[PDB]
């Protein structure tokens, strides 16, 4: 369709002392979040399989479509997204956020 | 669903001296890969509106569309691709890799 969303996109890397089936926990109650915050409205995300990047060794990739800049700040700002960020923080060892249009 | 898919992503800063008429060019180039190389299937970028992440610099987000992890590695050695490095190596201060199925 015409529509222009904005993707939320998130790429992460865990401290070392997380353990897999923490991840999985962690990835679960990220993903309860799209029934709490009216902006979330889904979640992909994957796990990189060919470790190109050396230094900078990031494991995974999530996508969450929003209506616009405007809805993801909702996101941020939103107690349950802040109550998530805050009790998970120590978890990650580096993390990038980028928001766009995708466009051909 | 019935078909299978990899996302290449790749993440891009730009060497700061690099003009928008030269990234427009460079971008053209690499789409048009996939009018080059078989196993390339689509491509959506877009530029980073929110720069959440302003002190390390990526400014671009490029998602290929693959059928396996097998033909993006086709990709990776076509001469085509090569020939891409080859010729804009010089216009990227640094890249981010990735190669995920995106889930739910
Ligand atoms: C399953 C991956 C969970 C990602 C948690 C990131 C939370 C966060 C922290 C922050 O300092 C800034 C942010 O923008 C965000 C976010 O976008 O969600
Ligand atoms: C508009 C997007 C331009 C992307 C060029 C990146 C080329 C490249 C360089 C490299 O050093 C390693 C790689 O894996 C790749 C790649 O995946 O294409």
């Amino acid at each position: 369709g015409p529509g222009m969303a904005v993707k939320h996109l998130i790429v992460l890397k865990f401290k070392d002392e997380i353990t897999e089936a923490q991840k999985e926990e962690f990835i679960k109650t990220y993903v309860n979040l799209v029934n709490i915050i009216p902006a979330m409205k889904d979640v992909y995300w994957g796990k990189d399989v060919t470790q190109k990047n050396k230094e900078e060794g990031y494991t995974h990739i999530v996508e969450v479509t929003f209506e616009s800049v405007e809805t993801i700040q909702d996101y941020i700002i939103h107690p349950a997204h802040v109550g998530f960020g805050d009790v998970y923080r120590s978890f990650w060892e580096k993390l990038l956020i980028f928001d766009y249009t995708p466009r051909k």
